[PDB]
């Protein structure tokens, strides 16, 4: 009834929730490969004094990647979202 | 019944996902545009050897941007929960 | 009936983690960016710093993750009650 209604539109909110969380993904994992290719870059360019975080002084900061655990989790939502 | 509480619970969730999936969003695309003022900046840097990736002799890498989907379909969101609640209320 | 609300709730965590995880990897890769950009700051400081050397005004990261942090928090959190 009413109930019916709330369902279906339950289960269209979850697959756009899952296609915004997978495109948010994408999107991420594409900048990153920007940042890296960045801070290739600045290595190259701070050759000389041991590279960027050298030259900075600083300790070095690395892309901690927890994308595949997005990818394995929307990948299984979708196959469950064929449930209706 | 224990149902209408639940129709509580998952708009209520459904929103905090919304929430949560739309300052992602916004919170990414504020660092794109620093990660690419960073990119002309390097550009600038080895503009004689030209460019970036030029002189990194690597092919190269772009900013694959889907958050405008990402908006669209969020905004749709609110919405339907919005509705959905002026309903319901109703 | 049953059935039903258990399959949602197994997608309500499914997307709370990932989003969590989302959180997790941005704020990382923000943290790379933020050096890089200390970087081109050092490389470009007699002429004012990067965004004064290319002429533009300058992008500052507006970090909204507190926000997903706490409202997975409480997302978890009620996903586990039920
Ligand atoms: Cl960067």
């Amino acid at each position: 009834k009413q109930f019916e209604q709330l369902q279906a539109a339950i289960h269209t909110d979850l697959g756009a929730l899952e296609k915004s969380v997978s495109a948010l993904e994408k999107s991420l994992t594409s900048l990153s490969e920007v940042v890296l290719q960045n801070r290739r870059g600045l290595d190259l360019l701070f050759l000389k004094e041991g590279g960027l975080c050298a030259a900075l002084k600083e300790e070095c900061s690395f892309y901690a990647d927890h994308t595949g655990v997005v990818r394995d989790s929307m990948a299984k939502l979708r196959e469950r979202l064929n449930q209706r």
